[PDB]
């Protein structure tokens, strides 16, 4: 399914293509629709950027605080705090929370450039056991969100999953795990998202993105009262270059698959 027949009416009544896996741990069940197909992530992608500093830190723990310049030439198109420190220095702490509670396109790059590169964010992908997430372009042109491109996109099934590792298995340290998920509950771009379609009492951690082709994506964890935690990824795409955004879908989907 019944909740299967919701999404795809929403899916229709969207005119777009509506991913969505669900993850409940309180008995390991999920629920999938286009889980398995490939979507644009976005700045959704940023988590997995800051999730590979952080497993490097394990090994150098003074990681964190080592300062990048932030110079003009690094400016791109969205920097709502690096715009803030040209001419000074951030450290790695401070970038991460950066790109993950404002989506700071800078923060990203120089998250990408620390670890080397994509391939290095893809290859730290792969050692979770993810074969299919896949970082190909720094920002801002990872965004591009091109119909039928491969590049820079992931399945709901796989991010879900990954997500799952990342906040409530042990892909990290405790002390890391904590920083990733305090982080995440911090974000303050959401609240029009996955959280729009929730009960206000409930915990949400997450993080969103947009692109072209209208493309809207959340994906986060969640805390219900009283309840183990959930896993949900919402990524939704539209068929026109220059569709708006669409946050109310999102939230629609985490209604429905939530009831
Ligand atoms: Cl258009
Ligand atoms: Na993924």
């Amino acid at each position: 399914a019944d909740v299967q027949q919701k999404l795809a009416e929403l899916e229709r009544q969207s005119g777009g293509r509506l991913g969505v896996a669900l993850i409940n741990t309180a008995d390991n069940s999920q629920i999938l629709y286009r889980a398995d197909e490939r979507f644009a992530m976005c700045s959704t992608s940023k988590v997995m950027a800051a999730a590979a500093v952080l497993k490097k830190s394990e090994s150098e723990p003074n990681l964190l605080n080592q300062r990048v310049e932030i110079k003009k030439s690094d400016l791109v198109n969205y920097n709502p705090i690096a715009e803030k420190h040209v001419n000074g220095t951030m450290s790695l702490a401070e970038l991460s929370a950066a790109a993950l509670q404002y989506s700071d396109n800078v923060a990203m790059n120089k998250l990408i450039a620390h670890v080397g590169g994509p391939a290095s964010v893809t290859a730290f992908a792969r050692q979770l056991g993810d074969e299919t997430f896949r970082l190909d372009r720094t920002e801002p042109t990872l965004n591009t969100a091109i119909p039928g491109d491969p590049r820079d996109t992931t399945s709901p099934r796989a991010m879900a999953q990954t997500l799952r590792n990342l906040t409530l298995g042990k892909a990290l340290g405790d002390s890391q795990r904590a920083q990733l998920v305090t982080w995440m509950k911090g974000n303050t771009t959401g609240a029009a998202s996955i959280q729009a379609g929730l009960p206000a009492s409930w915990v949400v951690g997450d993080k969103t993105g947009s692109g072209g082709y209208g493309t809207t994506n959340d994906i986060a964890v969640i805390w219900p009262k009283d309840r183990a935690p959930l896993i949900l990824v919402t990524y939704f795409t539209q068929p026109q270059p220059k569709a708006e955004s669409r946050r109310d879908v999102l939230a629609s989907a985490a209604k429905i698959v939530t009831d």
